[PDB]
């Protein structure tokens, strides 16, 4: 009935905060103080990698920048970059990678 929103859980902060879908990750993780990175505006620079715990279903899915950036970067099976990856709906759990 909220399928307008989203739970998205910043484990290395204790936090679990109702975010609006198609809001990036990047957009809340300074808002609660979690530690993930934010060192560019072109999507280029992957310190804002973040390691999606459980929830991956429900995050729009990479784009070949994003691919790119994060095998550029050695990003794992679960990691994702936080300024680009959106939460859709559902429940997600995330800690900075
Ligand atoms: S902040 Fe640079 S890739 Fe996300």
């Amino acid at each position: 009935f909220e399928k307008d929103k989203a739970t998205l859980t910043f484990t290395d902060v204790s936090i679990t905060v109702n975010v609006p879908t198609g809001t990036r990750i990047i957009e809340m993780s300074e808002k609660v103080g979690s530690g993930i990175t934010y060192g560019c505006r072109e999507g280029e620079c992957g310190t804002c990698m973040t390691h999606i715990l459980e929830g991956s279903e429900n995050l729009s899915e990479p784009t070949a920048l994003e691919m790119r950036v994060l095998e550029e970067n050695l990003g794992g099976k679960d990691d994702r970059l936080a300024c680009q990856c959106r939460v859709l709906g559902g429940a997600v759990k995330v800690r900075p990678a």
